[PDB]
């Protein structure tokens, strides 16, 4: 029972033992299949690992629902470097490539172990009879949904086809499901269960925000002589990104930057198909070290830094994007820049969407959600107190006990000052 589990770790990757007992506690539950579960701890191996171990445990095949097509070539294909039979099922993947795969899930004891999925070719029309043949012959293990916070729409990132997905639980009780996310919201994982449609009860695996290798500080743009000094001079001690609202803005510091010494470069939907895979492979290579991106750039261990140049759409988002810093575990700084303007620029842009949505389909409790989000993130500037205490707040998170790790517990009278300085630069 628990021998099996510990043999086929240190087999496969190489781990004497689990980061945490909540990665037992998770993967035992699974291993089981006896319940529906839920983990919410930040992204890695960690989290991975509760359903990539019990997969191969049991017998049978599993539908990992993940919505980020680059994201399952990256765990797919590093996956293959550990000696696992897994496949990819997407949108770009060749009819010829299609037919060599629907043809093996329909088959006596198929070929692959692991099977990733999005949302829109799961529950397609197309798809839908060949899941069947698996459904009868008791070949679907598990039910994995990664990135689970899409079917919120009190979410940061809701992506309207996890919907589809919710009633896909209730109609095959056969296999239990597993819903992964980062965002511990208590209105979202509240809903996760509710809109999937989760076998009652859900035994819930949560991991705190807070890590000491972390340092959250805030600097304020409108109060800055050299902005392009400042970041460079951060972004010295340390790969690496540097997050920003648009795609001339980051292509504005991919150049800005390069010419200070510290090579960087940008990334966006603007550049082609071929080059947008290309500098994320150059990314890898440290031949971009520093990336200047946008929203879109959504896995590697060595990243000393995290700066947001521009506020971040909401407060659930800023979280998910800053703590991709340090996942080895080493040293990282996590720095936001704020100005009213900035944060007027993008609360405009904010009620115009919504504006529009009211215009087409009319008042929503939802519509109100995207407000509240940015709202949130504004006060975390603004506000006088502990980062990683406010992050504690938003999510409903334990405490932290912070020292050397934010800018409050560094100095909470130099940050506290530059607020009141802040009001006085209006007029
Ligand atoms: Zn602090």
């Amino acid at each position: 029972p628990e021998r099996r589990v510990r043999s086929t770790l240190k087999k496969v990757f190489g781990f004497d033992s689990f980061k945490t007992p909540l990665q037992e506690s998770a993967t035992m539950a699974v291993v089981k299949g006896n319940k529906d579960v839920f983990v919410c701890m930040p992204t890695g191996a960690g989290k991975s690992l509760c359903y990539q171990l019990p997969a191969l445990l049991a017998k049978g095949i599993t539908i990992v629902v993940s919505p980020l097509i680059a994201l399952i070539q990256d765990q797919v294909d590093h996956l293959l470097t550990l000696k696992v039979r897994v496949s990819s099922l997407n949108s770009k993947l060749s009819a010829q490539e299609r037919k060599e795969l629907l043809a093996d899930l329909e088959r006596e004891k198929p070929q692959t172990k692991i099977l990733y999925i999005t949302p829109e070719m799961a529950a397609s029309s197309s798809f839908q009879p060949t899941l069947n043949s698996l459904v009868s012959r008791h070949l679907l293990s598990y039910l994995v949904v990664d990135e689970a916070h899409c079917v919120s729409q009190w979410g940061h990132d809701f992506r309207p086809d996890y919907l589809r997905l919710g009633a896909l639980r209730s109609r095959l009780g056969h296999a239990p499901c597993v819903a992964l996310t980062a965002t511990a919201t208590p209105q979202v994982q509240e809903d996760v269960f509710a809109a999937l449609h989760l076998k009652k009860p859900v035994a819930i695996f949560k991991t705190p925000c807070f890590r000491a290798n972390l340092f959250y500080d805030v600097q304020f743009k409108e109060l800055i002589s050299d902005p392009y000094g400042n970041l460079k001079d951060f972004c010295l001690k340390a790969c690496g990104i540097v997050y920003c609202r648009t795609r001339e803005a980051c292509e504005q510091l991919a150049i800005e930057l390069s010419c200070r010494g510290v090579n960087a470069k940008a990334y966006h939907a603007g550049l082609k198909a071929s080059e947008r895979t290309l500098v994320q492979n150059d990314w890898m290579e440290e031949k971009v070290p520093v990336i200047v991106a946008t929203i879109s750039f959504g896995d590697k261990a060595n990243v000393r830094f995290v700066a947001h140049w521009n506020i971040a759409k909401s407060m659930a988002g800023y979280y998910q994007e800053s703590g991709r810093a340090g996942r080895d575990g080493k040293p990282s700084w996590c720095r936001l820049y704020y100005s009213r303007n900035d944060r007027d620029q993008v609360s405009f842009l904010i009620r115009k969407e919504v504006a529009k949505l009211q215009e087409k389909r009319g008042n929503k409790a939802s519509d109100k959600a995207t407000i509240m989000a940015f709202d949130a993130l504004v006060t975390f500037c603004e506000e006088l107190g502990c980062r990683h205490a406010a992050i504690a707040k938003y999510f409903g998170d334990a405490l932290p006990a912070c020292a050397k790790g934010c800018d409050h517990c560094q100095n909470p009278t130099a940050v506290r000052r530059r607020l009141e300085a802040l009001e006085r630069s209006s007029s």
